[PDB]
């Protein structure tokens, strides 16, 4: 990913509230030399994405994590809200299409996690949190939890490297930049909502 | 991606559907042994995605392009609609949760595309089909495209391995099934369009 400057994120805190809000993540690696990703629910630990700590989990019968010991470099993709803009939005002629998106890319090194009722306990934490209403585990989904647990493995991720892009429109001039959002609005309101908080 | 068999498609076709119809993609190769990835928009040449060729295009001013020729090597993610699934929805205890989405991986061997007007122009034409009413380059639109092209890197990936899931909660019995599909219905539509597909 290159960042252009012009769509780098206003504040230094939007990154780390896209990861929060968006983890389901992607999480790639080298496997025999060929790029291998795995779509897994991945949690921040720390207030900046520099500086901090991935943790997620995976099934594991999903291969994947026995690659990270030989290949332990790893990509963490976490995507936001997104949608195309079509040149029948801006309503102007000679036109190109484009898409927007945000997107917060962190890279490190990866471990296996030994805590995992841990890791799989904080990330319903993290992922009920902004619901209304949340859900919290019974001591029965508890005891539960620790019957699912030898499927599960879970993993760390101390950040090295972290880049963001807020790909939003905002380089347009208002007339065209009203027009986008307008259509969003209707079409795709969490891309709406991500535009209008990163006005703000 | 661990293909969980609950979570195949159904019919073989599906997963072009997905990929034609997901066309940002994730663009995924190693530089200097980590993995980057560009978010772009890829484009399928075949009727399916095994023995297909994806066709994508990046700013020249992204440096990813210029790694392809010493690290050739490339994953394509599509991702479709996705959504996490809180216990709250299933109203049965105790629970787990988890997300549903659906994804096709591609890899294979990326090679630059000298034809960047061919492979732009099908593009515009590929994201505009599904819409109504669909934009069309005027004259002016073309020249504008010749004008822009210098600053564009379009490429080609000969599709080696592919591999699909579609993690829609099939596995669940009727009365989950039909609480997980309602509760889509309200705030995702679009995944729940794509469950909806995914049953007739
Ligand atoms: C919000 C919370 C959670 C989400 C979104 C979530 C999501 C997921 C996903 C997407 C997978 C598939 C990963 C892969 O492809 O390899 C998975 C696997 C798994 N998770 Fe979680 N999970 C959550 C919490 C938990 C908890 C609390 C446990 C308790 C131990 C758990 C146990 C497991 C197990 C056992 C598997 C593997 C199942 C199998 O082999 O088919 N998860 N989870
Ligand atoms: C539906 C059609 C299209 C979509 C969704 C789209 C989307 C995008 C995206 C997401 C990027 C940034 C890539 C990166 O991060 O490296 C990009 C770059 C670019 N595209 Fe396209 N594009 C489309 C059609 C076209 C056409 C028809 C042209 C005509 C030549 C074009 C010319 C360019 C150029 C010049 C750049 C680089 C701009 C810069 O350096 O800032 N695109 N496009």
């Amino acid at each position: 990913m290159h960042v252009f400057p012009r769509y780098a994120a206003a504040r230094p805190e939007q990154a780390a509230e896209l990861v929060r809000s968006n983890p389901f993540a992607l999480v790639v690696s080298a496997v025999d030399g060929v790029p291998v990703a795995t779509h897994a629910p991945v949690i921040l630990e720390g207030d900046a994405v520099e500086g901090g700590t991935l943790l997620g989990h995976m099934a594991r019968a999903n291969p994947h994590w026995r690659s990270f010991a030989s290949s332990p470099d790893v990509l963490v993709v976490f995507s936001g809200p997104h949608g195309y803009v079509s040149p029948t939005v801006y309503a102007t002629d000679p036109a190109v299409p484009t898409w927007d998106y945000a997107a917060v890319h962190a890279t490190g090194r990866v471990e296996l996690a030994e805590d995992a009722l841990d890791v799989v306990e904080r990330t319903v934490a993290a992922l009920e949190a902004p619901r209304d209403p949340a859900w919290t585990p019974t001591p029965a989904s508890r005891e539960r939890f620790r019957a699912l647990l030898p499927g599960v493995v879970a993993f760390r991720v101390r950040v090295r490297t972290e880049q963001s892009m807020f790909k939003l429109s905002q380089d347009l001039d208002a007339e065209r930049y009203a027009r986008v959002r307008e259509a969003f609005a209707a079409d795709n309101p969490g891309l709406a909502d991500l535009m209008d908080r990163s006005l703000e």
